[PDB]
């Protein structure tokens, strides 16, 4: 029986810090989406949420460099707890939370929204993906960023929710490489829209937003990567003929390493070098990071992904000093 | 605004033992065509979007005399859609905007596609949709005999979860720029047990637990280039058994297929009678958009014309069903 | 399956000239429970609702004389669909409106509501006693009166309600005697209440009445009828002594006619002596007026009640003629 | 915004030993009731709960003695939250739980169910009385015998509420002391009912209940005592006639003893002469007792009533070691 979002709204409000936290964020990236600032959004972390321990030392780490970088960088981190699979398999810790095929999803929904008050509570922003139309009432309060997935871009549905949203949205290219469906997307989603959708007290209810005007699309890779100049020019040059903001994010991870965690170093290289000759159209970057590297089918190991394989905590200290150095340079020129 | 319950429309709009028997025998019938027990040709037929039930209501009675006529060589279910995904914006179909004015009154657009459901039904016309928005099934899925998941949602894993727990048979739409696979990996999906959230008769929010969708099949509606020739459909089946899951599949004569071009609807259905006569062991369904009237318009001025893509219109319509109901014939008779 | 209110509103919008009349109707009472005007309101007709088609009829002639006698009487119909038992039996058209023991509480209220409207619509405001707590969303709106009966006068579940209700509302003493009850229950409905009710979408929520300010008791009899000066008087007293209005109703029927529909007319006679000596503490009365008179287990005659006996028709034209010229000559002096 | 019942579920679900100690005591009441098991039903605790510290030392103190005299008495606590007050004033724990008019009704549910769930799990069963219609959902899974109040028994949904309760239940006669309606009440209550009601979602149903074959009346005093053995052998005599249980129990407290706590002991004199002369028509008593003995407007004292005065712990020990001497020789003939 599916408890509605003021049941867990009640045990867990929203504190005056995490509401501050989420509010000046999603200020601050709006600044990035509309090129007010020239800071780099850095969107960091694991591939997916399934251990809270694990995810809160992960953040304390986190933090001190959010805090070093901060005029270079704006670090916020990955707190996915939705995964679309490719056919079957766990879908995050939300829809099966004890990670053993129980989808005890009242308990994963707790888990979720104590998770982001105690992550913003303690200074680090959270980002997410949004896949599921239902789930959003329970914790979007504390989302800093939220992304829309390469299988759901053209989903008119997901522009739906995502024209609702009170925080930035990157909408990502498709799975084999189509930009634009993601410039599409930032047009239906900056829109008005009417759509069912459920309200905080778990009833289905008719909603008209406003439009989101802080979407920004994201490069992740298709058939072939798309992290380079040539292709970073190619989409800011479509993002001015549809009229919308030519700013965009680079996802390191996923096709655009060709889902081999030991190479998104190279892309962070190459967004580097891009970012020190000009790189005037970047204004953020994904990284899958966890403490440990590679990935595993069961969790036996602390700190380590069981989906998508991440770089562990070392080759993350690395990867941000050289995109903070960069940047830098860019800030100053 | 406040949205009344399925509850409401049900009580006011129950289904009757007619429409019931219908809506039965026809997932049925097409679950046999699906897993290759029966030779007919489902062909899903009709407008592109509802916007007028009157003309609707007409469309169905022309229909319904081929429908009968065919029986032997053709499944006839009409395309019954009430949502439509855009490009960008524009107007979502009769539940989302009936009044087509921007007004948006979405309950009365639910009662007027529960009625015209429901009065389908009864004059023995089955019908079908897509099935795009995640709460609106609860109001009407139970006079839906077939659903399709479009092309630019087939890869999402929300509308794979809303497959799995439909009681009709599904077909998934290749993506737009013309990716098999993401509807292969759907039927993989969609026939499997899934736990997600959805809304119950009473208009609240609960957990489900389907039980997978054992009737889904693929849909080639072109991409980039068309899909709908015989090299074209012979890679499709390979794949489909590599999978495992159903080698019988539906051709789109519309959309990519045509090059969104109405008046080479008719040449895409000359192919796939040609492919049916030399073999066409694979084909188990096509698609077509048709109205009163062909063309469209931006307009809702002209009774019959489509105000979305462009349909052919009732006399091409005839010859259209007339040459795959002949081709059918012959495929049906083959040893 | 219950269907909430708003479903129901929803086939059955009120009218412009139903909500016109329930307001005009509401005020026009508010002022006779206040001293302001010396009509005395008059809620007239079946026991119990069990045939819309003969309560129609019933209305239409009551209509005739509500016009004629408007300058001294204000006549409201009796449009019951709750009643109490004294044990168990028929609880009225919404708990059971097929009249088979089938509980068609949806199609109650649907038939209830339809009903309501069409006799405002006409022109004939209606009363009906509150019983149930959840039945009111549905149909509160197109009435002009409401009871408390004697049986639930001292249930604070009951003032509550009441506090909420936009409707004066009148209290009955209880079915001993007990007048006190009902002093006690306009001090409570007056107030401000914070109770548990329902929704129109359905939903059990919090509210916070603003209490109502137009509730008056009525003298329904107990061990011995209370109709008389004497009891009035006795009744006069105890209201001024706790600040409350000290104008009160007077019910022909039920303990005050000792159940004997024939002696209804015998209390009507007592009040018209009354009103002709003094009775400047009656702002009202009731009676319980059918099409045909008498009582009936079965619905087998047309117009003929299925609960407490009625007067019929003939008799009801002369009660209430006899009242108009009694009251006529009260407000002439 | 009211959380629906689940949400308290889901915080404080029923233990193991609480849903065994329910079942059993209401079984036990059963027998009781029935004439099935001679031991004595005691009903004693505060006339309210509001403060749960000295509710849980209260109940503490009353478990040992509940285990001392448990083969000759069956007692069970106190734990009214719902109080009907004769105007105006605190509702109790539920409605404000703060005692200062703030209505915190989210907490008081919460409180009033953790308050249960600890009593239950350490031995003590409890009992409420059940005024308000939605409520009940919130805690009934915890309580093992209901009242229902003088100024509620006449009311027909108070009548339905207990038709569809899993406790047994007893009526009181009115506060004029008109036992009649009592045995009504049982009636109606023992037969199946349709009505309306909130499910454990928060929605509003229509729900058939069973009947409740459980039920019994409490004489609690009128305008005069109604406890002495005339007044127990002439209730008796109606039960009978009505074919309902003719063993009932009789309230220490309220109007037999005048609203003078001192005189309960008065009373439960009388009540263990009858158990030694015959009383076999008893089956249970009532008694208002606390930590400290008295009552206070504002609630300054610890242990001391805030509602109805009651006898302090002193007599307390008293008063049970009086019936339970009593009762054992009743039993023993
Ligand atoms: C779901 C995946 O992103 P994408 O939508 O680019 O495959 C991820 O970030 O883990
Ligand atoms: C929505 C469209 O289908 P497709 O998903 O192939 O674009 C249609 O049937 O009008
Ligand atoms: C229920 C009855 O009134 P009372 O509450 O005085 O018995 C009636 O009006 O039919
Ligand atoms: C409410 C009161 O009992 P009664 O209903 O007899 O007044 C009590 O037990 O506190
Ligand atoms: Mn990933
Ligand atoms: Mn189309
Ligand atoms: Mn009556
Ligand atoms: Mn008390």
């Amino acid at each position: 029986e599916l408890l509605p979002p003021i049941a867990h709204l009640y045990e867990l409000p929203i504190s005056k810090e995490a509401s501050g936290l989420v509010h000046r964020t999603r200020q601050e990236i709006s600044d990035l989406v509309h090129g007010r600032d020239k800071r780099l959004l850095v969107i960091i972390g694991p591939c997916s949420i399934h251990d809270p321990k694990a995810a809160l030392e992960y953040a304390e780490r986190l933090l001190k460099l959010r805090k070093q970088y901060e005029n270079e960088l704006l670090i916020v981190m990955r707190v996915y707890f939705e995964k679309p699979r490719t056919t079957v398999g766990w879908k995050g810790l939300i829809n099966d939370p004890h990670l053993d095929g129980t989808f005890d999803i009242n308990f994963g929904l707790r888990q979720a929204r104590s998770l982001l008050l105690s992550l913003n509570n303690m200074g680090m922003p959270a980002s997410t993906e949004f896949l599921d139309m239902i789930t959003p009432q329970y914790y979007a309060d504390l989302i800093s960023w939220g992304a829309i997935g390469a299988r759901t871009t053209e989903s008119q549905v997901h522009r739906e929710l995502a024209s609702g949203l009170s925080c930035p949205v990157g909408f990502k290219n498709g799975t084999d490489g189509n930009l634009k469906i993601a410039i599409d997307a930032i047009g239906a989603a900056s829109h008005s829209h009417h759509f069912l959708s459920v309200t905080k007290a778990g009833h289905s209810a008719i909603v008209h937003t406003g439009g989101n005007p802080d979407c920004h699309v994201i490069l992740r890779g298709g058939k072939e990567p798309n992290y380079d100049a040539e292709h970073v020019s190619e989409a800011a040059e479509q993002l001015r003929a549809a009229g919308v903001t030519d700013k965009l994010m680079i996802d390191c991870s996923h096709a655009n390493s060709r889902k081999d965690y030991t190479r998104q170093m190279e892309v962070a290289q190459d967004i580097a070098a891009q970012l020190e000759q000009d790189g005037g159209n970047i204004m953020g970057v994904m990284v899958e990071s966890h403490l440990v590297e590679g990935r595993q089918d069961k969790p036996e190991v602390y700190g380590k992904s069981i989906t998508d394989a991440c770089i562990g905590w070392g080759a993350t200290e690395e990867l941000l000093a050289l995109l903070a150095g960069a940047n830098k340079k860019r800030m100053a020129r």
